[PDB]
C-alpha cells in the first residue's frame, strides 16, 4: 500500500478516464491508483484517510481469485463505469451514495470461485445452506465487511453511526442487485414507472431500483467497449463457464450450452440472444432514466451489429 501513496495519474489518462468506452486493460499496474483518483474526483481529496483507503484497496485486490473472469480486472472495470455514471449524473446522488457505490463496485465479486449460484444451490455447497437466494452476492458483501473490520482498514470510521449504517445498507443493496436473477424483475418495474411517468428519484424505493439498474449496467459494461476488447473478454467469460461445466459432467449432470466447451460454435448466437434479451434492454431503460448514460447504449448496439456480422459469416 506504500507505493500506491506516491502514485499520480498521467495527464493523458485524466481526460480519457471520464469517457464511457474507456479500457483499463493496458494499464495493469495503474489500476489501484486509478481507483484512488476516481474516489478523490467524485467524493473528495480527503474523503477517507489515505493510509486506510490504500490499505483497504490493496486488501480487496488480494481477496480476488486467480479466475479467468471474476478477478481484480473485472472489479476495476465495474468501478470505472460507475464513476462515469456518477460523473455524468453528479447532483442526483449524495456523498454517502457516491462513496458507497464506488466501494461496492470494487467489492462486488469478492472471493468469487468462478462458479454460478445455480451450481452451489444444486451441489449443496455450505454457501447455499448459509444463503438460499443471491448465494455468491451475499458472500461478497460478507467479505466486504470482513475487510473493513481489519486493523487500520475501516475507511468509514470517520462517519457517524447513522451514516455508517446507511452506507453499509447502500453497499448491501448494491452488491445484492449484481445477482442477474434479480435484474429482470427490477428493470420491468422501472419500465412501468417511466412509461406512466410515476418515477420519482426522491422516493427511496424508486432510488434503490435505479441504483439497482446502474449496478447491472456496470457489471455488464464489457459489452460497451470497442469490438477487440469485448471479443477478448468473451474468451474470459466462457473459459470460466466451461471450467464449471467440466465439473458438472464429472458429478453426473449435463451442463447448459453456455457451460459446455464441446458447444463453442453456439457462442455468437448465445451472445446475440444475451444482447437482445439482457444487455440492450438494460442500457435502453438506463438511458431513459439517466440520458447522459446514452454512450453505453450506442457501444452495446455497435457490439450487437458485430455479433450479427460473425453470425452472417463475414468475420
Ligand atoms: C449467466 O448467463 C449469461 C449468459 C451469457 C451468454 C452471457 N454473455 C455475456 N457476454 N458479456 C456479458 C457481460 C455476458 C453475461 C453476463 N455474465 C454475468 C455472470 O458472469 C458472466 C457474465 C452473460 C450471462
Ligand atoms: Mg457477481
Ligand atoms: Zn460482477
Amino acid at each position: 500500500w506504500q507505493g500506491l501513496m506516491q502514485f499520480t495519474l498521467p495527464v493523458r489518462l485524466c481526460k480519457e478516464i471520464e469517457l464511457f468506452h474507456f479500457d483499463i486493460g493496458p494499464f495493469e499496474n495503474m489500476w489501484p491508483g486509478i481507483f484512488v483518483y476516481m474516489v478523490h474526483r467524485s467524493c473528495g481529496t480527503s474523503c477517507f484517510e489515505l493510509e486506510k483507503l490504500c490499505r483497504f484497496i490493496m486488501s480487496v485486490k488480494k481477496n480476488y481469485r486467480r479466475v479467468p473472469y471474476h478477478n481484480w480486472k473485472h472489479a476495476v472495470t465495474v468501478a470505472h463505469c460507475m464513476y462515469a455514471i456518477l460523473q455524468n449524473n453528479h447532483t442526483l446522488f449524495t456523498d454517502l451514495e457516491r462513496k458507497g457505490l464506488l466501494i461496492a463496485c470494487l467489492c462486488h465479486d469478492l472471493d468469487h470461485r468462478g462458479f454460478s449460484n445455480s451450481y452451489l444451490q444444486k451441489f449443496d455447497h455450505p454457501l447455499a445452506a448459509l444463503y438460499s437466494t443471491s448465494t455468491m452476492e451475499q458472500h461478497h458483501f460478507s467479505q466486504t465487511v470482513s475487510i473493513l473490520q481489519l486493523e487500520g482498514h475501516n475507511i468509514f470510521s470517520t462517519l457517524s453511526s447513522s451514516e455508517y449504517e446507511q452506507v453499509l445498507e447502500i453497499i448491501r443493496k448494491a452488491i445484492i442487485a449484481t445477482d442477474l436473477a434479480l435484474y429482470f424483475g427490477n428493470r420491468k418495474q422501472l419500465e412501468e414507472m417511466y412509461q406512466t411517468g410515476s418515477l420519482n428519484l426522491n422516493n427511496q424505493s424508486h432510488r434503490d431500483r435505479v441504483i439497482g439498474l446502474m449496478m447491472t449496467a456496470c457489471d455488464l459494461c464489457s459489452v460497451t467497449k470497442l469490438w477487440p476488447v469485448t471479443k477478448l473478454t468473451a474468451n474470459d467469460i466462457y473459459a470460466e463457464f466451461w471450467a464449471e461445466g467440466d465439473e458438472m459432467k464429472k458429478l453426473g449432470i449435463q451442463p447448459i450450452p453456455m457451460m459446455d466447451r464441446d458447444k463453442k460454435d453456439e457462442v455468437p448466437q448465445g451472445q446475440l440472444g444475451f444482447y437482445n434479451a439482457v444487455a440492450i434492454p438494460c442500457y435502453t431503460t438506463l438511458t431513459q432514466i439517466l440520458p447522459p448514460t446514452e454512450p453505453l447504449l450506442k457501444a452495446c448496439r455497435d457490439n450487437l451489429s458485430q455479433w450479427e456480422k460473425v453470425i452472417r459469416g463475414e468475420e
